[PDB]
């Protein structure tokens, strides 16, 4: 896999964010996980995660999978890293995203997201306290 580059458009959830990618605004879903809603317990804990790495990043960059790169809401699908750090694995490795969607052929980064759950499930954070 490799990473693209991407800016910021707007911060929207925890696990969904408004780029640009290739010049054209897109709503990017984030593979392998799932934050709360915002209605939900943790909802807008994960929002607020999400929002802080993507606005406060230099470098905003996707990196799609093997298969689909779009879901049926049009949505981008991909990795988003915001100066190198991955925000999916991020999310996860705080108790604020569970391991989930994980699709066969889109889920090169499963092992190493479970990887994460497992460290916050052990400490017991946020939606695993
Ligand atoms: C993360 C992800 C979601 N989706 C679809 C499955 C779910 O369909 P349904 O809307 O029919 O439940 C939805 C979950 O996204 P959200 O968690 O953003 O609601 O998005 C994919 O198709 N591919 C993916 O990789
Ligand atoms: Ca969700």
């Amino acid at each position: 896999l490799h990473k693209e580059p991407a800016t910021l458009i707007k911060a929207i959830d925890g696990d969904t964010v408004k780029l640009m990618y290739k010049g054209q605004p897109m709503t990017f879903r984030a593979l392998l996980v799932d934050t709360p809603e915002f209605n939900e317990k943790y909802g807008p804990e994960a929002s607020a995660f999400t929002k802080k790495m993507v606005e406060n990043a230099k470098k905003i960059e996707v990196e799609f999978d093997k298969g689909q790169r779009t879901d049926k809401y049009g949505r981008g699908l991909a990795y988003a890293y915001a100066d190198g750090k991955m925000v999916n694995e991020a999310l996860v490795r705080q108790g604020l995203a569970k391991v989930a969607y994980v699709y066969k052929g889109n889920n090169t980064h499963e092992q190493l997201l479970r990887k994460a759950e497992a460290q916050a499930k052990k400490e017991k954070l946020n939606i695993w306290s």
